[PDB]
Order: C-alpha cells, then structure tokens, then sequence
C-alpha cells in the first residue's frame, strides 16, 4: 500500500483549524487501526466543492505537491470520494498553528531576534518560490503556520498562480478573493501580479510581525484610517490606490529597529523594478540576525 493514499473513512474528525473564503482546514487522526493510535493529520476541504473549483484546487494541490523546501508546510497525500470525485488535501500538522495566531498569543515575549529568524525563513520560502515560476498573491500572516519556536513555514497556497511561460506577471481577469490591503498599486489598479507584488506583501508581513498583530494597528485598520472610514465597498479601492500613489504608507511599528522599517518601505516602492528580490532580502535579513546575535 501507498502512504500518500488517504481512505476517508478512517479520517477521524479531531477539530476544526481555519476557515476561509472557500475552504477549511480540519485536525484529523488518520486511525486505520481504529485504536486512535495513527498519525495526527491537517486535511484542507472546500466547502463549496462546484466543478470551477475543484479545477482550481487540483491545481493548488499539484502546486503543493511540486515544493520540497523547509520553510513550505509538507504535502502529505490526496482523500479522492467516490462519484464527484471531492478532493481533501492531506498535510502535515503543524501543531503551534497560524504564526498570525501565535503572534498575536505571545506578543512581545516573542524578540526582535525571534522575529527576524521567522522573516528569513518566509523570505526563504518565497525565494524558493520563485524558482517555480510561482506567485503567492496571499502572502499574510494569516497564511503562515508555525511548527515549532524555531521554524515556520508558508502553509496555504489557495491564491497561487503559475506565471505564463513568456510573462512575468500572471493577470486576473474576475478576481474572487483579495486581501487588498496587502495588494501591491498594480495587483489594484491592474490585477497584474508577479515576483514583485509578492514582495510588496512580504513587506506587509513584516509590518505584521513588528507590530505583534496589534489589531488596531493591523494593516486594514491603519489603510482604513488613512484613506477615511467612512470609505466602503469599491471606493475603498479607488482611495486606497490615490493614497499608495500619492506615497501614503503604513507607518514605522512602534520600537522597530531602523533597517527593519527601511526594508518595508524598499518593498513598497511604486516601481516595480525596485523593489528588491527575495535572494536579496534573506541575504540582508540574515546579515542583520548576524549583527544583533
Ligand atoms: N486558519 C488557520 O488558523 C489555520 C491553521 C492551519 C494549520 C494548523 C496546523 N497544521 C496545518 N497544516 N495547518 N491552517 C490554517 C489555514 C486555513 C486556511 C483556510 F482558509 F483554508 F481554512 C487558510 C490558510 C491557513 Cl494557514
């Protein structure tokens, strides 16, 4: 028998994990001996499964499958259901959760250094990432899973795009989901998303980390205050891209250090060109963790 063939019905149900727009992810025990003694398991599902996106997942799940790399949560195997053909995604269970959640728990008892290694090991990932061809377009807190205090991994690719062969941006033509406060001025204004909008996003996530999660500073709550709160639905948009031309920016997080907050503003830069590369930014992360170690 093959370990990356899962049987549905020995997936025990433990509890519910996460849950977004068109999926869950559920804690199960994956317990053929039916003495609850098997491997502890993190299966994504969609609660909508329709035709469109069952396509859509089967190409997240190929896209999982294809990425070995320490900082990318382990793809682990596939559930099939007879007839409809329903599709579960078996992971690794990464047991202290969304570094989101974890941050958010811990708050400043997590340091600066701690930070910093967390950062070098998303921007790892990321850079790896690319080599694929791949762009994350959700890269967020929220989307990366802590396995232990000293690794984290990016852990959700439900946004993933591949870039074309010839191009090096992947356009969305009828947007579902969007995180916009985290979205680059082209992936706004043009739905175009590359290399380069993924690190405008890094430098969203590294916003989030040195704020601790602080929710009345979280990046919704601090774009929403500078554009207006009175602003609503598509007019959100409209003044959040006058704002990020006109060089409105999340502000330095209380007791960052220096160089930290000029790598977030170097990520958002409003030329695409430059802003940096991941290669480069883990080179520096790492030479900043050197100097303060
Ligand atoms: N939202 C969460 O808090 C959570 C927790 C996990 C998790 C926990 C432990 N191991 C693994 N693999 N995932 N995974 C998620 C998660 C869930 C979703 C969604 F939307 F599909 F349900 C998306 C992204 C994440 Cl990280």
């Amino acid at each position: 028998r093959d370990p990356t063939q899962f049987e549905e019905r020995h997936l025990k149900f433990l509890q519910q994990l996460g849950k977004g727009n068109f999926g869950s992810v559920e804690m199960c025990r994956y317990d053929p001996l039916q003495d609850n003694t098997g491997e502890v398991v993190a299966v994504k599902k969609l609660q909508h499964s329709t035709e469109e996106h069952l396509r859509d997942f089967e190409r997240e799940i190929e896209i999982l499958k294809s990425l070995q790399h320490d900082n990318i949560v382990k793809y682990k195997g596939v559930c099939y259901s007879a007839g409809r053909r329903n599709l579960k995604l078996i992971m690794e269970y990464l047991p202290y959760g969304s570094l989101r959640d974890y941050l958010q728990k811990h708050k400043e008892r997590i340091d600066h250094i701690k930070l910093l290694q967390y950062t070098s090991q998303i921007c790892k990932g990321m850079e790896y990432l690319g080599t694929k061809r791949y762009i994350h377009r959700d890269l967020a807190t929220r989307n990366i899973l802590v396995e232990n205090e000293n690794r984290v991994k990016i852990g959700d690719f439900g946004l993933t795009k591949v870039l074309p062969q010839d191009k090096e941006y992947y356009k969305v033509k009828e947007p579902g989901e969007s995180p916009i406060f985290w979205y680059a001025p082209e992936s706004l204004t043009e739905s175009k998303f590359s290399v380069a909008s993924d690190v405008w996003s890094f430098g969203v996530v590294l916003y989030e980390l040195f704020t601790y999660i602080e929710k009345s500073k979280s990046p919704p709550a601090e774009f929403m205050r500078m554009i207006g709160n009175d602003k609503q639905g598509q007019m959100i948009v409209f003044h959040l891209i006058e704002l990020l031309k006109n060089n409105g920016r999340l502000p330095r997080p209380d007791g960052c250090p220096d160089e930290i907050y000029m790598i977030m503003t170097e990520c958002w830069n409003n030329n695409v060109n430059q802003r940096p590369s991941f290669r480069d930014l883990a080179l520096r992360v790492d030479q900043i963790r050197d100097n303060m170690a």
